[PDB]
């Protein structure tokens, strides 16, 4: 079999094994937090701000640096900051573990403070990697590796979202069979190990995949760093793609997922394990038919048609949605529509972001496919930070309605915004 060899399943299999170290650590850090702290969402809501912001500025300074330094240099270095930082991040949290009755008696606050303060910092640094990574792989890599045959393009951009909503449903699960089984303390190392073998499989593998495909390798002190940042956010203005950025990040910012508000939402009127794992099952299952969706409708229609018609079916289930909302024992019928509207919506937006993504990819200048995508995830996270500060505007269980109101006002603006880019690029149905 020459597919376990050739670039395409390389390329697949180094984003699979980086995106379950991801999630793992992920699901790792928020366990932590949850458990050690009894209060989570203050902090958890300091988390997502001082993720966000520091995205969103290092992110355009990244997309500076991805196009600037060599193309194989640059992945590697990101691959080693996001693995080291995480083995730095699961080193202290060992050692927090087991120091945890030491220092919430004996030592100062200003210990565990400190303590949270260099987790947050390093997790923060690590995510930043993270999304180095994520645009050097996937907006310019596979762009290149899988060359001008679009078909190619899309079906390699379908496989690695299918391996990303299979993974999002599969690491919480592992892990917390490896905590459950047995313990805490133990389960928590076993991340490091897993994220420093990963590495070094993933340094290998794209040192092997750089060699596979020539293509890859043709190509005071704070004034220069916002020349590029001033630069790059006028850039993404000339650019004719701007309006799908601006609706992705649109949709991006959108409370109607299944993140921890809807799971609160859910310990409200009702919650278990059962049904926590029958719902993110449906919302991966759904993912998929999404993806396998949005290819057959790109196989029937071009693109922007493509984009338009998944916006239209993700606004009308999110209709639906605000419906079940509207209509007033348990009111079983309200949270599982919602539930079923939430799971429509995640179809409808999977191809959308699809759609964007393959467009991101397919209309930027050769030069500038750095800048260009780390603006748009530093626009895509300045909603999501705006999300945030929504969440802890009004962390109160009766008040969901106006916060999904507002996403959905929110999701119909930014296909509304589409739809505009589509008169715009297209003079006709
Ligand atoms: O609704 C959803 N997502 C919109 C969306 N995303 C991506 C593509 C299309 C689309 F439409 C939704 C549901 O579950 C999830 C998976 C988690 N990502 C949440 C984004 C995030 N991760 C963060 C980590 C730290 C801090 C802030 C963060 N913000 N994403």
């Amino acid at each position: 079999a020459d597919y376990l060899t050739s670039a395409k399943f390389l390329l697949y299999l180094g984003h699979s094994l980086s995106t379950w170290g991801d999630r793992m650590w992920h699901f790792a850090v928020s366990v932590f937090l949850v458990e050690l702290y009894g209060n989570s969402l203050l902090l958890t809501a300091v988390y997502g701000l001082v993720v966000a912001g520091s995205v969103l500025v290092l992110g355009a300074i990244i997309g500076d640096w991805v196009d600037k330094n060599a193309r194989l240099k640059v992945a590697q270095t990101s691959l080693v900051v996001q693995n080291v930082s995480v083995i730095l991040c699961g080193i202290i949290l060992m050692m927090v573990f087991l120091h945890k009755h030491e220092l919430l008696t004996m030592y100062h606050g200003w210990v565990l403070t400190s303590c949270y303060i260099l987790i947050i910092t390093i997790a923060n640094i690590a995510n930043l990697a993270s999304t180095a990574t994520a645009i050097t792989i996937q907006r310019d890599w596979i762009v290149v590796v899988a060359g001008e045959d679009r078909s190619k393009l899309a079906n390699m951009n379908a496989t690695i979202r299918r391996i990303d909503q299979l993974t999002n449903i599969l690491a919480p699960m592992a892990v917390g069979q490896i905590m459950t089984f047995g313990s805490p303390v133990i389960g928590c190392g076993f991340i490091s190990g897993w994220n420093l073998v990963s590495m070094c499989v993933e340094y290998v593998l794209l040192w092997k995949v750089y060699q596979k495909t020539p293509a890859l390798a043709v190509k005071s002190q704070m004034a220069e760093p916002f020349r590029t940042f001033r630069d790059g956010w006028v850039s993404y203005y000339n650019q004719p793609v701007f309006l799908a950025g601006m609706g992705l990040a649109f949709l991006y910012m959108t409370v109607l997922g299944f993140d921890c508000i809807t799971t609160g939402y859910a310990y409200t009127q009702g919650l278990s394990g059962s049904i926590l794992s029958i719902l993110m099952g449906a919302s991966a299952i759904t993912g998929i038919m999404g993806t396998v969706a949005f290819t057959w409708l790109r196989r029937k229609c071009g693109l922007v048609r493509t984009g338009l018609i998944s916006g239209l079916a993700q606004l009308s289930c999110l209709i639906l949605c605000v419906i079940s909302v509207f209509m007033p024992s348990v009111p079983i019928i309200s949270v599982s529509l919602l539930f079923a509207g939430v799971i429509a919506a995640r179809i409808g937006l999977w191809s959308f972001d699809l759609t964007v993504t393959q467009l991101l990819q397919e209309n930027v200048i050769e030069s500038e496919r750095g800048i260009i995508n780390g603006v748009q995830n530093s626009m895509n996270y300045l909603l999501d930070l705006l999300h945030f500060i929504m969440v802890i505007l009004a962390p109160n269980p009766e008040a969901f309605g106006l916060l999904v109101l507002i996403s959905v006002s929110f999701v119909a603006m930014g296909h509304i915004m589409y739809f505009r880019f589509a008169q715009n690029t297209l003079g006709n149905k």
